[PDB]
C-alpha cells in the first residue's frame, strides 16, 4: 500500500512560505490558508503596488523573480504554469565556487572522484550536515555510494536501504521535479483552501510546489534518524531517476532560492560526468576485449557448422563471462554448453525474453525474483543473461547465467517495516548471483554481432 | 604550409597587461616578466633565486602557500596592499603564476542564460543563444561561434553583433587560419584573449627551464605572447581586441566561440570563467540535441518501417518486399536510388550506376574495418572515373550486413547538386609566411557534391539493417 499514498494534492503546504493560486487572465482564486494571516478570492491585477506584479504578470504572460504588506517584508517569487492555471509560490529572502566545481567534476576520473566531488560542493554551498549522494540500483533499492560530512554526524557510506525509503509514486515526482527541501520536520501543516481545482475540480495538484506538504510517513521517517533539516535533488539520466543527492541536518535549516539552484545544476552535471565514465569504460573493454576474442572466432570460424566450432572453444568462450552454463535457444534447437536448466528454459525464459523487450536485453541477478520458481534452483540458475536475436519472434535467444553467491550486505538496520531505527544489521543475501556491467554485456552483443555472421 | 611547424608555447615573452613568475617547490623564483623590475625595485637579474614571501604581503604569502598543498584558481595577491589576481598552475615540473589587476547581478544573467541554452530547439536558436549571452557579459563588439568541419576549415554559423560591425556570417573560413599546433593546444587550452594586437610584449628572462633543458613553455599561459603572423592576421580583419573558447565536444575540437572588437577591450578573470561555462553547457545541447534529433528520425521511420515488415512478411523476398516500398524508404532518408549487393545477386532499386558499382565499391566498402562504414558527398573525388555518373551518383552511403566474404553490401545514392559556398577568400591564395589583406566573400559554386549526410539520415539507414536481420530468423 506504500505506492498508494497520494502526496501531490495534499491540500496543504509549510508554515514557512505562503503560496496563492490564481485565474489565467489574472483574478486570483484559490488560497493557501498560510498566508491569510499576516497579511478570499479576488481580481489579480491587485499586488505590489505595479512593480512587482505587471513587470512579473507580463514576463509570466508572453513567453525566477524577485518581488506593500502591512507588516512590510520581502518575499521571493517562483512560479510554474499547471494543470491550465498559474502558481505562485513565496519563501523569505559566490560565483566562482560554483564554476570551479564543475571545472573539478568535469577532472575527476572514477565514478567515486565524481560523486565525492559532487558530494562535497552541494555541502559547501548548503552547510548541511550531510550530504550524501545515492544511487539506485535496478531494483530500486539504493546504497550510498560517496559521502562528505561536517564531523560528529553518524555516517552512511557503503550502506543499502530498502526500496521503500521513497515508494512508486514519490519517484515519477522526482524524475519530473527534480529538486525538494523541508527545512524543518516538524512544520505544522498550513492547509490550502479550498483544495478544489476550480479549473479542473477537484484536489489542488502541488506537484510543482516546492512549498507542498509533504508526507508524514516521511516526517516518522526524519524524526526516526534525527536529522530535522533536509533538502535533496534528483539525479536525472535520460528521464530516469538514477540515484539522489539526499542533503542532511541535525537541526533544521533553509537553503534560499539561487542556493537551491546551484545545488541542482551539480547533479545536471553528474548526469553527464557518469555518462562520461558511462561510456570510456564501454569502450575500454571492447579492446581486450578484441585480442583474444577474435582469436576464438576464428576458431569457431572452423564453420563447416558451428557446434564442432563454437563447443570446441566453447571452454574456451565459457570462461569469458562467468559462464557457469549457457544455453541456445531456437524454439526448435535448444543447445546447452555446460551447466544445464532443463524446461522452463525454453518457455518461462524467451517469452520472459522479448515480451517487454523494449528493444533492450535482458540481465538478472535474481531468477526466484522474476520467475518465482526458479528459487529451487538456485544453484546453477540464480542470475541470467539473454540476449535477443531480435524480432518478437521467432526471437533465437541465447543465454548465459550465473550461480548464486553468498554475499554479506550492509543495511539500515532490519528492512522489516512499520519504521523504527537504523543501525547497522547485516543480511547473508541467498539467491543472489554476481552482477553485470558491459565488459561483459558488450562482449556478449560483439559475441551475437560476430554469430549474426553465421550468414 | 610552414604554419604547421612555428613553435607557439615559447615566444620567450608574456603580455603586458599583467606580469607573470616561475617557481620551483620552495618558491625560488625562476623566471619573471621584464616589467616586474617596475614592481619590488629590483631589476630581473636580482629576483632570481630569491624567495617569494619577502616579494608578497604576508596575508597574500600564506594563502598561496595553502593553495599549492593540494596535489585551479583563483587566489589574491594583494602584495606590499593593493590588490592582484592570482591565475596558477603547475606545469613542466615548475609552478607558474601569473598576475592580473581589478555576487549576484552577474550570477542570475548567467543561469537566465544557462537555462536559456537548456531550452533552445536547434542548434541556431541555442548558438545565436550562446554567443548572446557572450556578448552580454564580455560586451565584445562582435560574438562569432566557429563550426570546425572534418578537415578543420570551418563556418560561422551562428553571430551576434553590436550593430555598425560588419558581419562575417555564414562565412567559410580556411583550414590554415588555424594551424595543426595552435588546434593542438586549444584542445586542451580551452581559452584564450589578447586584449590590444597592437601590444609590445614583455619578455620573460630568461628563457630557461632550470627543471630541464628547455625553453619555458608557455601552453597554460594567459598571458602567453601569440604569433605576429596573427596579428598581422587580426589588423587585416580590422578588430583590434579578441577573445576565443574552444568548445570540445569529447575531447575533439568541434568549433570555437570566436569573439571580435573594433577597439582593444579587456575581460577579467570572472568575466571569462562565467564565459569557460557557457561553451561548456553549449558543448552539452549540441550533444542533446545531436541525440535528441536520433529519436524523432528513429520516429518517422517507424510508419514505413511496419510497411515492409508487412511485405517481407507477405512475399518472403525482402528484395521484393522492400524495394516495393522503395518509393518512400528512399525519401526517408533523401537517398536518389538505392541498391542491394549480394555478391551474388545485386538488385538496384530506382536510380544507380552499373558495373564498378560491384567491385569498385564493395572492394572499397569497409577494409574489414569491421566497426567503421563508408561514404562521401563526392565521389568524381575518389571513383575519378564515377565522374561520368556523378548525375546519379556524386554521394553515397552504403552498409555491410557481415564480416567480409560474406560481403553483402546495400547502398544509397545521392546526386549532383549546384550549391553555393562563399568565405572570405581565395581559399588558394593563403622570407616568411603571409595572412590576407581581404576577407570580403567570395563565392563558389561546387561540382560534384551529394548534400551532407547526418547520423540523423544515417541512423535511418542504420535501423533497417538492423531489422532485415530481425525478420531473416
Ligand atoms: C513507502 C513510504 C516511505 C518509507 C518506508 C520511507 O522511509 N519513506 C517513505 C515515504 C517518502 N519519502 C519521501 C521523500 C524522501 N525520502 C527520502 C529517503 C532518504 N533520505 C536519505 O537521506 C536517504 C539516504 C541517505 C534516503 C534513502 C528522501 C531523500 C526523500 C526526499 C526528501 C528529502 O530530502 O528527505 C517522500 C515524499 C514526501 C513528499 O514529497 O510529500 C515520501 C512519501
Ligand atoms: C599560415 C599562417 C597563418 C595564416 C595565413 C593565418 O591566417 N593564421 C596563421 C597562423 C596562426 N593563426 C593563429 C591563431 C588564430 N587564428 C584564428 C583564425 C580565425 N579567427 C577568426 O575569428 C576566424 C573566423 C571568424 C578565423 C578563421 C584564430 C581564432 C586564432 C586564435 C586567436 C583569436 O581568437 O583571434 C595562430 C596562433 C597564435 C597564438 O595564439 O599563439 C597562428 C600561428
Amino acid at each position: 500500500t506504500c505506492d498508494d499514498e497520494p502526496i501531490h494534492i495534499p491540500g496543504a503546504i509549510q508554515p514557512h512560505g505562503l503560496l496563492l493560486a490564481l485565474a489565467a487572465d489574472m483574478t486570483i482564486v484559490a488560497g493557501s490558508d498560510n498566508l491569510p494571516e499576516l497579511t478570499i478570492g479576488r481580481s489579480a491585477a491587485d499586488v505590489f503596488d505595479s512593480e512587482t506584479h505587471n513587470r512579473l504578470t507580463i514576463a509570466l504572460a508572453e513567453p525566477p523573480i524577485a518581488v506593500t504588506m502591512r507588516k512590510d517584508a520581502g518575499f521571493v517569487g517562483s512560479w510554474h504554469r499547471h494543470d491550465q492555471l498559474v502558481f505562485l509560490e513565496l519563501e523569505p529572502p559566490f560565483f566562482r565556487r560554483t564554476n570551479s566545481a564543475i571545472r573539478r567534476l568535469q577532472a575527476a576520473e572514477t565514478l567515486e572522484s565524481a560523486c565525492a566531488a559532487a558530494a562535497q560542493e552541494v555541502r559547501e554551498i548548503t552547510g548541511f550536515d550531510r550530504v550524501m549522494i545515492y544511487r539506485f540500483a535496478s531494483d530500486f533499492s539504493g546504497e550510498v555510494i560517496a559521502e562528505d560530512r561536517c564531523a560528529e554526524v553518524e555516517s552512511y557510506l557503503g550502506l543499502h536501504f530498502p526500496a521503500s525509503d521513497i515508494p512508486a509514486q514519490a519517484r515519477r515526482l522526482y524524475t519530473i521535479n527534480p529538486v525538494r527541501i523541508i527545512p524543518d520536520i516538524n512544520y505544522r501543516p498550513v492547509p490550502v483552501t479550498p483544495d478544489l481545482n476550480p479549473v479542473t475540480g477537484r484536489p489542488i495538484d502541488l506537484s510543482f510546489a516546492i512549498l507542498r506538504s509533504v508526507s508524514p510517513v516521511h516526517l516518522e521517517y526524519m524524526r526516526n534518524i534525527g536529522m530535522h533539516g533536509t533538502m535533496s535533488i534528483s539525479i536525472l539520466r535520460g528521464e530516469r531517476l538514477w540515484g539522489l543527492i539526499a542533503c542532511h541536518h541535525r537541526k533544521p535549516n533553509y537553503v534560499d532560492l539561487d542556493g537551491r539552484q546551484a545545488c541542482e545544476l551539480v547533479a545536471q552535471v553528474l548526469a553527464w560526468q557518469i555518462g562520461v565514465m558511462e561510456e570510456q569504460a564501454i569502450t575500454r573493454q571492447t579492446l581486450k576485449g578484441q585480442a583474444i576474442q577474435r582469436s576464438l572466432i576464428n576458431d569457431i570460424e572452423q564453420l563447416h557448422d558451428h557446434r564442432a566450432g563454437l563447443a570446441r572453444n566453447s571452454e574456451a568462450l565459457l570462461e569469458l563471462m562467468g559462464a557457469s552454463g549457457l544455453c541456445l535457444h531456437s524454439r526448435e534447437g535448444v543447445i546447452t554448453i555446460g551447466q544445464t536448466p532443463p524446461g522452463p528454459i525454453i518457455d518461462q525464459l524467451a517469452q520472459l525474453a522479448g515480451r517487454s523487450g523494449g528493444s533492450e536485453l535482458f540481465q538478472t541477478d535474481r531468477l526466484s525474483t522474476i520467475i518465482p520458481e526458479a528459487g529451487a534452483f538456485a544453484e546453477v540458475a540464480s542470475g541470467v543473461l539473454a540476449v535477443p536475436l531480435s524480432r518478437t519472434p521467432p526471437r533465437r535467444v541465447m543465454l548465459w547465467f550465473r550461480p548464486e553467491v553468498a554475499q554479506t550486505v550492509y543495511w539500515a538496520g532490519n528492512p522489516d517495516k512499520s519504521r523504527t531505527s537504523f543501525a547497522a544489521w547485516t543480511e547473508q543475501t541467498h539467491g543472489r548471483a554476481i552482477a553485470w556491467q558491459p565488459h561483459e554485456v558488450a562482449a556478449a552483443v560483439e559475441i551475437r554481432d560476430l554469430i549474426i555472421d553465421v550468414i
